[PDB]
C-alpha cells in the first residue's frame, strides 16, 4: 500500500478546489524515487468538465479518495511483479486536474474549475524533499496516457525546480507511457463536439487556452505564442527536452485510434481502414527512429507500466522491465545483449505474439 498525503499547500488544488495530493510508499536506504502521473483523458470546456464532474469525479476532486492504494506494475514493491525498481520509493500522483498535467490556473471569480496539473507536480516534489527526496540520486518521473504526456511536459521543469532549490545531484529522468500521440488526420472526420472523438489538434488547442496550460520553455520558444499546442505532441516536444526520457508507446494505441474516430468492431477490416491502421503504425515507428530509449510493440492496446502483467510483453525478445534496466545501465557505447531501443517493425496489430490478450 501507498498512503495518501494531501498537499499541505492547500492553494494547489484539484479541479473543484479540493486539495491535491499523492500516495507514498517509502523505502529507506533506497535513493531511487519513482513519481507516477496518473492518466484519464481531459476536459477542455465548462460543458465537458461539468459532465466529467458527475460521472468521473475522482478525476476532478480528492473528496472521495481512499486513504491507501495498492502499487501495481512498476509501482509494485514485489520483485516478481516489478523486476525493474521493486525497492524504490513509490509515489502515485492522482490525476485530478483534467489538463494533461499542464495547467497553472487557480479556481476563482472568473474560473469555475482549477487547472493546476503543472503546479501539483511541483508541489508534490517540494513536499517530498522533506520526506527523503533530498537524499535521492535518481528521480524517475513516470506516467501513463495523459500522465505520459504530462511527463514530456514537466520532466524538465522538475529538473529545473530541483536545480534552483539547490539539489543538482538528483538525476531527473522521464518515462512516458502511452502519451506519444500523432496530430494526424482522422479516419473519418468529426467536428470537435466532445472529448474522446475530438481531433487531437483541436482538443489541445482548446484545452491549453482553457487551462492556461504551460509547456516546456525551449519548445515554447520554437512554436511561440499561440502555437504552444504543438508541444503536447511527443515527436515535437521530445527533441527540445534535456532530461533523459524513455518513451513507451503501442504502435496501434487505442486512445490514438479513438481520437482518430476508428472503432474496431471485430467486423472485417476493409482496404481503406487496413491502410489507415498500417500507416498509423508506420508513423510511430518513424517518429521513434531517433529516440534511443524506446519500447514500442506492435499491439492494439493502451497503457502498460502500472498493469500487473506489464512484464509479459516483449520486443525482439526483451521485456520492458529489462529494457528499463538496460536504460539504467546506459546512464551510468551500447551494452552487450541489453538493449534500450526496441521498436517493432511488423505492420499489423498483434503480429508480436506477446501482445496483451485483453483477457
Ligand atoms: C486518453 C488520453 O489521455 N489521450 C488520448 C488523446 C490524447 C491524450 C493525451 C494527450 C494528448 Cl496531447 C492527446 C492528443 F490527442 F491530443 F494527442
Ligand atoms: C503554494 O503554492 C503556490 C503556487 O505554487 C505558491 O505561490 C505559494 O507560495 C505556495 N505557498 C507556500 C506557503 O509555499
Amino acid at each position: 500500500d501507498l498512503r495518501l498525503h494531501l498537499l499541505l499547500n492547500t492553494s494547489v488544488t484539484c479541479n473543484d478546489g479540493s486539495p491535491a495530493g499523492y500516495y507514498l510508499k517509502e523505502s529507506r536506504g533506497s535513493r531511487r524515487w519513482l513519481l507516477f502521473l496518473e492518466g484519464g483523458w481531459y476536459c477542455f470546456n465548462r460543458e465537458n468538465c461539468d459532465s466529467r464532474y458527475d460521472t468521473m469525479r475522482r478525476l476532478m476532486s480528492s473528496r472521495d479518495w481512499p486513504r491507501t492504494r495498492t502499487g501495481t506494475g512498476i509501482l509494485s514493491s514485489q520483485p516478481e511483479e516489478n523486476p525493474y525498481w521493486w525497492n524504490a520509493n513509490m509515489v502515485f500522483i492522482p490525476y485530478c486536474s483534467s489538463d494533461v498535467w499542464s495547467g497553472a490556473s487557480s479556481k476563482s471569480e472568473k474560473n469555475e474549475y482549477a487547472f493546476m496539473g503543472a503546479l501539483i507536480i511541483q508541489e508534490v516534489v517540494r513536499e517530498l524533499l522533506g520526506r527523503g527526496l533530498s537524499g535521492a540520486k535518481v528521480l524517475l518521473l513516470a506516467g501513463s496516457s495523459a500522465g505520459g504526456t504530462g511527463v514530456l511536459l514537466n520532466v524538465d521543469r522538475v529538473a529545473e525546480q530541483l536545480e534552483k532549490l539547490g539539489y543538482p545531484a538528483i538525476q531527473v529522468r522521464g518515462l512516458a507511457d502511452s502519451g506519444w500521440f500523432l496530430d494526424n488526420k482522422q479516419y473519418r472526420h468529426t467536428d470537435c463536439v466532445d472529448t474522446i472523438t475530438c481531433a487531437p489538434t483541436e482538443a489541445i488547442r482548446r484545452g491549453i487556452r482553457y487551462w492556461n496550460g504551460v509547456v516546456p520553455e525551449r519548445c515554447r520558444r520554437q512554436f511561440q505564442e499561440g502555437e504552444e499546442w504543438n508541444c503536447f505532441f511527443g515527436y515535437k516536444v521530445y527533441p527540445t527536452l534535456r532530461s533523459p526520457v524513455f518513451v513507451v508507446q503501442w504502435l496501434f494505441d487505442e486512445a490514438q485510434l479513438t481520437v482518430d474516430n476508428v472503432h474496431l468492431t471485430g467486423q472485417p477490416v476493409q482496404e481503406g481502414l487496413r491502410l489507415y491502421i498500417q500507416n498509423l503504425g508506420r508513423e510511430l515507428r518513424h517518429t521513434l527512429k531517433d529516440v534511443p530509449a524506446s519500447f514500442a510493440p506492435a499491439c492494439l492496446s493502451h497503457e502498460i507500466i502500472i498493469r500487473s502483467h506489464w512484464t509479459d510483453v516483449q520486443v525482439k525478445g526483451t521485456s520492458l522491465p529489462r529494457a528499463l534496466h538496460c536504460w539504467d545501465r546506459s546512464l551510468h557505447t551500447p551494452l552487450k545483449g541489453c538493449p534500450v531501443h526496441l521498436v517493432d517493425s511488423c505492420p499489423w496489430p498483434h503480429c508480436n505474439p506477446s501482445c496483451p490478450t485483453g483477457t
